[PDB]
């Protein structure tokens, strides 16, 4: 299977990391918590992000749920549809061409978002889809992956994956009542105290956009050299960590504990050197790493478990500060930098390594 | 590709639809909503169902656990239903759990992560097992999970895969319905239209699991006389998503009167094309597998497609023993047909089933 090309799309708000940091404090403020405002400056800085796009409104008045919900699914369906367009005219590959057409997105969607813009690009009435969820951060890589499979027995039809998320929708309500029940009932329990950072951690980090991709099986006309095939895949999904990160029904509260890093090495190591040694590859060998950002703490985790130069995770830290955590999409948008890239060297190996809920994690062995 | 086994699961509760219809009328009645309670008796009558299951408490009724606590809830009842289908389908097929190479699911119930992955903490898969959670296809999932699937095991002959589809439709019952029908009682003529569907919805919705064993055909249990996917075919309806889906309010089942008629722009489209495409005509059937979704659907399919009284008799016997139990519907029928039908050596099936987009999945197989 090849990767042919690929595109991204953002909503039209760039807010300044230090802006959202102060919409923060001022929410506070305004709610008269007593917390440390120290606190949110301080992760929100330290998640190395300078900025982030947010489709839906900068806390003090929120609506309806259902009113946010409804603005998520038509964000979410918009940057879809601009992703997709860009990627079939940059292409010049018609609708119709395209056989199945795979969604990752945690958007509330039924039906899927995939479905309904059938009604806004004219794909073929019998096209395939590949609705996706349950799989949060992972589900670009996991996209990638279980369109890969798909196009092993397809090997002369195109296939498009897109991955939209739309976290912005947790600042319409969820974040301020959660922030504000754990903060006031903290002097009475003081083991409230982590649930109140990860609320905040959840603030500094998430942001939203949208990634597309084309991929093409073997006998496609577009399956040409120098572009990277997708040689093998695989999963894992570490044994007795739910609990660590997910989305969870309240709106919606974002789970991500701090021991998802270390519980992240039980999976790591097994999965990545069992898929490069049944390939006869070495990690060494490696050309490059496209690696999700979970978090700074992630990328370091997976820099030292591998012990990679700190140069080889710079694209993590470079997509991080450009456009925040996007979820799903990350590793697209991180995949469409590298596409724009100096053509990577004859036969140059890459990997593609997300994690997400489960705990679960997804690798691609990349050749080009 | 073969279908090697089937298996349902069910909650440990089966509530005849009079108690159901009793309970939702003893809603209007302690709430003092101004409507005919009879349109509440002929509806839970005429979608011609004898009982339900519901995994979600009805005592409750009246006084409802918030919804977080639903939720927490459903999941949990979702894992069970899961994984006591898949239980029993692997101890009826003597397959290991390490053995299975692919794990699909489809499910309305929100998880992230998904139900599958959850379901590897119970079951002892291998921690490299792939996964196919999908979601946003409603009541058309479990024919939908059969055509992936079928789709993965073309290219991976050695395989065997599961797929399972599991529903808590009772959940609407936790506050959803009550506090719809509340208020659209009480407030505009127009709104007669929006309670009636909301009825309609608590008269035909149902708890259930099914799930699927399929392996490619390199794997020792494909055998001659299992049914085989021969192919199958997607459909959506162009400019219908309003008509049927599930919407964020607790949740809101939407299921429009026009669905029944915005199908016939689908279904034939897409059965003749799949059935022409493999040289056959829909006449050569010999059994149909029809997603019973709605009013006026299983009468719509038989009107379409010019078929006998008794054709679709399936589809009508399982609304009756179970409801309408959405994306498990199909695969509950598939498991009658393997396990209390005979199917003649060679003979054509269809699977066929609807769902919010609008969307059609067909599938033929061959005995
Ligand atoms: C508008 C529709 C509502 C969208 C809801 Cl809020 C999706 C959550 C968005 C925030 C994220 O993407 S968090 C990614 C890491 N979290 C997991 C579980 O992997
Ligand atoms: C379990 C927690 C929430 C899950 C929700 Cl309440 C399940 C959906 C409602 C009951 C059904 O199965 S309706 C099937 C027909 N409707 C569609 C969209 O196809």
């Amino acid at each position: 299977t090849y990767i042919v090309s690929t595109s991204t799309a953002f909503p039209e708000n760039y807010y300044p990391q230090t802006v959202l940091a102060a919409a923060l404090r001022r929410f506070f403020t305004v709610m008269e918590l007593d917390f440390d405002l120290e606190q949110i400056d301080r992760f929100f800085t330290n998640v190395k992000i300078d900025g982030r796009y947010f489709a839906l409104p900068l806390l003090l008045d929120p609506p309806t749920w259902g009113v946010s919900i409804s603005r998520g699914l038509e964000n979410s369906l918009n940057l879809a549809e601009t992703a997709i367009t860009k990627l079939l005219e940059k292409t010049n590959v018609q609708p119709q061409d395209i056989s199945l057409l795979a969604s990752v997105s945690m958007t509330p969607a039924i039906p899927s978002l995939d479905g309904r813009l059938m009604n806004r690009i004219p794909f073929s009435s019998t096209l395939k889809r590949l609705p996706m969820n349950g799989v949060g951060c992972m589900g670009g890589a996991f996209g990638i992956s279980r369109v890969a499979d798909y196009l092993k027995a397809h090997p002369k039809e195109a296939a498009i994956l897109f991955a939209v998320e739309i976290s912005s929708a947790l600042w319409q309500g969820s974040l301020q009542a959660n922030l504000t029940s754990l903060i006031r009932r903290l002097p009475e329990n003081p083991s409230l105290y982590s649930e109140i950072i990860m609320d905040i951690i959840t603030a500094a980090l998430f942001a939203d956009g949208c990634g597309a991709v084309l991929m093409v099986g073997k006998e496609h006309p577009l399956a040409k050299s120098g572009l990277p095939q997708v040689i093998d895949n695989r999963s894992f999904l570490v044994p007795n960590t739910v609990e660590l990160m997910g989305l969870d029904v309240v709106g919606f509260r974002n789970i991500l504990r701090p021991e998802v890093s270390d519980a992240l090495k039980q999976g790591l190591r097994p999965l990545i050197n069992g898929l490069l040694a049944d390939n006869n590859i070495e990690s060494e060998n490696l050309y490059r790493w496209i690696v999700h950002p979970g978090g700074p703490k992630v990328i370091d985790t997976v820099e030292a478990e591998f012990g990679l130069d700190s140069q080889t995770l710079q694209l993590s830290r470079d997509t991080l500060a450009e456009v925040g955590n996007i979820s799903s999409a990350t590793v697209l948008y991180m995949l469409d930098k590298v596409l724009s890239e100096e053509q990577s060297p004859p036969d140059s190996y890459g990997l593609i390594v997300a994690m997400g809920p489960g705990l679960a994690q997804e690798a691609i062995l990349l050749k080009w």
